[PDB]
């Protein structure tokens, strides 16, 4: 066994831990991409919902003033 | 049974399935929101974890040039 071995298996495992955070930093930030898109995504349903609950809400809010609004 | 249910049993239906359309449209809007905030929570973790990864990065890094870079 020799004593290089510390300054080889040192920095192993320097790699092995460093790796691991670099790849939780760049995993949160993939996240952040993520969520954004996923954000536009909900703009889209909700935009096309909202518009037709808006062409239904009229014609239901129409009705509802027979009865009594 | 009154003719007139059926108008009053009409508009019950509507009422029910217009104000399940509606909590789907502020439901949607509410994630957004949360999914907003949830952003910002993540870049404080990044923020604070991208300080100290770069911290240790110079400290390995470092080290890292005694074995070979």
């Amino acid at each position: 066994g020799s004593h290089e071995n510390k300054q080889v298996e040192e920095i192993l495992r320097l790699e092995k831990e460093i790796e691991d955070l670099q790849r939780m930093k760049e995993r949160q930030e993939l996240s952040l991409t993520e969520a954004s898109l996923q954000k536009l995504q909900l703009e889209d349903k909700v935009e096309e919902l909202l518009s037709k609950n808006y062409h239904l809400e009229n014609e239901v809010a129409r009705l509802k003033k027979l009865v009594g609004e």
